[PDB]
RNA sequence: UAGGGCCC
RNA sequence: GGGCCCU
């Protein structure tokens, strides 16, 4: 986005800590080019002359403005995709009750009872459950009143900046490229869910290339679906954006919201409005108050869905900006926020597309930094999506989500106190797909100290999940 | 942490 | 209710 204002007000928003990630036994063994992100402005691992408070915000390099001509075309693209999207999902997009928004519905998990409540509740030591009853699905009086200012379109808010405590490439750690989470007030999340949760539920249940969205998918079983679909195209592209979330422009965002969440689609008129409040935002970080224009806040409700929608619209726009007679079926794609696979039988030229994406403030590069620029003839077994490759299972014939061994090693090398056992079992479900030897190796440093699920048991679990029938009558 | 999915 | 992984 564009930082239009940075100012000091006395009331310190308290965030920075030490990391909670301690190394495991495997760190000594794997020695990964990874480590926890810097959370302190004087972290010794930081390069000489780096300011964390700086780099943290260096993603806001502006809010690209679009011409009337470009705006109109983007609007047609957003209108065209909305049209495909709602034809598939239906138009059952009515608001959710307070209850529904809280407890979830068929396809949408419950709100999280004990995560960050946002501002100003954080500055009063109140916790989310002080404000909302998650057993019963009702709101306390401080939220009810806020709702009321939202039904009235007068509600105002600030985003709370948290540093993300997570593992990173060493290069990026040493650079101060710690990511930030933009925590919104829990009433804003609740109301957005009231406004677009039913839609979101429908998105999750219909995930797939037809709607170009993978939000709600489960890689273990969905890899077979996705694999077979993309297998049948002459060309497949793995496309990388740079700072996708932050570089959404005001115009793109506003127009998308106007085209996709129309009342004629069954949405409450305040769906558009609640969404639009994400365009111009105040961010609280320590003593600082950063006024930003443009960008998606990470960690507002529906953040991944909105990103997925924009991602679909950008591909359509970029191609139409270049070629003629380009329709929704000239290509196919699936997206999860910024992450995307695109495919087409047409010999599209993504190299030529750079400047068209550029018009929305977006910079596309090919996933393989290698040999410079987009090429033709790649297949699905060449690309990555959600940090997984599409490999063929030797024994069922189905595609399986395979994570790179360095990634797995990085992941196994660190954990939070008292969680190794749990984490091990989880990551095991991730590792099974790498095959029995590689599974044995990754887990070797844990032999004797923790319980390691057998390869066989996790393989059999996976088979039953991906096709109950190939368990049964094999 | 918005969320998705999984593990217990 | 706790945890993990991905976006
Ligand atoms: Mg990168
Ligand atoms: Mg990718």
């Amino acid at each position: 986005g564009l930082i239009v204002d940075t100012r000091d007000v006395e009331e310190r928003v308290h965030v920075m800590r030490k990391t909670k990630l301690a190394p495991t036994v495997a760190h000594g063994v794997f020695n990964p080019e990874f480590g926890p992100a810097a959370l302190s402005n004087k972290d010794p691992r930081l390069n000489e002359g780096v300011v964390l408070d700086e780099v943290i915000f260096s993603k806001h390099k502006g809010d690209t403005k679009m011409s009337a001509e470009d705006k109109a075309l983007f609007r047609r693209c957003a209108a065209d995709y909305a049209s495909r999207l709602h034809s598939v999902l239906g138009t059952a997009n009515a608001p959710l009750s307070i209850y529904e928004a809280i407890k979830g519905v068929d396809g949408l998990d419950a709100m999280e009872p004990d995560t960050a409540p946002g501002l100003p509740w954080a500055l009063q030591g109140k916790r989310r459950g002080a404000l909302i009853d998650f057993e019963n699905g009702t709101v306390g009086p401080e939220v009810e009143a806020a709702l009321k200012l939202m039904e009235k379109r007068e509600y105002k808010f600030a985003c709370q900046t948290f540093l993300k405590d997570e593992i990173r490439p060493m290069e990026k750690v040493r650079a101060g490229k710690t990511r930030i989470v933009d925590v919104l007030p829990v009433e804003h999340i609740l109301y957005t869910r009231m406004m677009i949760g039913r839609f979101c539920a429908q998105m999750h249940s219909n995930n797939g290339p037809q709607i170009g969205s993978a939000v709600g998918c489960n890689p273990d079983v969905d890899w077979q679906r996705f694999g077979t679909h993309f297998a049948q195209y002459r060309n497949v592209w793995d496309v990388d954006y740079s700072a996708f979330d932050a570089n959404h422009c005001s115009d793109a965002m506003n127009i998308m919201f106007e085209e996709v969440f129309r009342t004629e689609f069954g949405f409450h008129p305040n769906a558009e409005w609640i969404l639009k409040t994400l365009v111009n935002t105040e961010h609280a970080y320590e003593n600082k108050r950063i006024t930003v224009e443009g960008g998606m806040p990470s960690g507002c409700s529906a953040t991944s869905i909105i990103n997925t929608i924009l991602n679909n619209i950008y591909v359509l726009y970029a191609l139409r900006r270049h070629y003629e007679g380009v329709e929704l079926d000239t290509y196919t794609m699936i997206s999860y926020g910024d992450d995307i696979v695109v495919a087409s039988d047409y010999d599209l030229d993504f190299e030529a597309l750079k400047p068209h994406f550029k018009s929305l403030g977006q910079t596309i590069t090919p996933a393989d930094k290698s040999d410079k620029g987009f090429v033709l003839g790649h297949s699905i077994t060449d690309v990555t999506f959600l940090k997984r490759h599409f490999h063929m299972d030797y024994g069922t014939g189905f595609y399986k989500p395979v994570m790179a061994s360095k990634t797995l090693e990085a992941i196994l090398s660190f954990a939070r106190r008292g969680t190794i056992q749990e984490k091990l079992i989880s990551v095991a479900g991730l590792a099974v797909h790498s095959g029995p030897d590689e599974y044995r190796r990754l887990f070797e440093p844990f032999q004797g100290l923790f319980e390691i699920p057998s390869y066989r048991s996790l393989y059999l679990r996976w088979v039953n999940a991906v096709c109950g029938d190939a368990a049964a009558l094999e």
